[PDB]
């Protein structure tokens, strides 16, 4: 059939569910391969962030989507690795595409993660175990900040935030490495090394030139 759904990454090596949900007073959180476990909390009156790891499990992405009124258009686009990253209003909810790498000590993985914004709950669709978000699950855990406090909008901003944050520390580290070798450190491996990295440089770069950008004209526009 046509409308079959289809994950078209190239990761099928994980799948779990995990659930943190919290309120100002309290915070529980659980792992799961029932995805039946997870459904109840669509009606919750607390924030709730329901982590799916493994969409190449389309039935379980489409469960999820069919129980929380996705439209299977938006199932589509959380599937595709080749979504460009977006924002986008529907009557009832929010969905939004986000690009992420995965670090370890050249070379880096990138994975698309996807999130929606409906009633109380962030639903989030990873492709495969391991992200940037930890400083989040912290926070929650132990109490700091105010995302204790703060509905389910603070909570998607404090998860895009974390990115914006893992990303900064990138191009740090990017920098970091770029001068390492214009300086140091036999010469003709060493620049192509350098270009490798200049242009990891250049395809992470849009993205500070987009936050700046609405960072220095948005706040005078608004006074
Ligand atoms: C649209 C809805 C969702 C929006 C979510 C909000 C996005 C927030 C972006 C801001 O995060 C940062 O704030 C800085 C200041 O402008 C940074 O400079 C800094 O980077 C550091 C973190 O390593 C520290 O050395 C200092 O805080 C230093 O100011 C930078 O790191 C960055 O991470
Ligand atoms: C990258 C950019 C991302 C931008 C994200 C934008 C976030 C928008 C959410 C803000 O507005 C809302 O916040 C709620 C809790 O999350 C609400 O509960 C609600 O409020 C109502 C009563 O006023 C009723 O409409 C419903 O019960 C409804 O669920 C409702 O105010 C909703 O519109
Ligand atoms: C604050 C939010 C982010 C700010 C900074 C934005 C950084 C640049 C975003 C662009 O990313 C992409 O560009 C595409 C196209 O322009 C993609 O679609 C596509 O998939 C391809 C490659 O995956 C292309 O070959 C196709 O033409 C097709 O349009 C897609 O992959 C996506 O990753
Ligand atoms: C407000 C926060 C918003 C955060 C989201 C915006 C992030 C800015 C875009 C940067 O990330 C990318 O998107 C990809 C898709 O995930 C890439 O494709 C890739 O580039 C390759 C080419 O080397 C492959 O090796 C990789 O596997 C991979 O598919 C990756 O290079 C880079 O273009
Ligand atoms: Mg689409
Ligand atoms: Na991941």
């Amino acid at each position: 059939p046509p409308g079959t759904l289809v994950y078209t990454g190239k990761y099928r090596e994980d799948f779990e569910i995990e659930v943190m949900n919290y309120s100002i007073e309290e915070f529980r959180e659980f792992k799961t391969t029932d995805v039946e476990s997870v459904l109840p909390f669509r009606d919750s009156s607390t924030p709730t962030w329901i982590n799916i790891t493994g969409i190449h499990r389309t039935d379980v992405v489409q469960r999820v989507g069919e129980f929380f009124g996705t439209h299977p258009l938006v199932l589509e686009d959380i599937l595709n690795v080749h979504q460009r990253p977006k924002v986008e209003f529907f009557e009832n909810y929010v969905f939004i595409v986000l690009k992420m790498f995965t670090y370890d000590k050249h070379e880096l993985e990138s994975e698309q993660v996807s999130l929606i914004l409906t009633k109380n709950c962030v639903l989030m669709f990873q492709e495969k175990i391991g992200d940037v978000f930890d400083p989040v699950r912290e926070r929650i855990r132990y109490n700091r900040g105010i995302i204790r406090k703060k509905r389910a909008d603070y909570l998607l901003y404090s998860l895009i935030d974390a990115l914006v944050d893992d990303y900064f520390v990138l191009l740090e580290k990017i920098d970091d490495e770029i001068d390492v070798l214009e300086e140091e450190v036999t010469v003709q491996r060493t620049h192509q090394l350098k270009r490798n990295l200049v242009e990891l440089r250049k395809t992470i770069w849009p993205l500070r030139e987009v936050l700046s950008s609405l960072y220095r004209d948005v706040p005078p526009l608004i006074e």
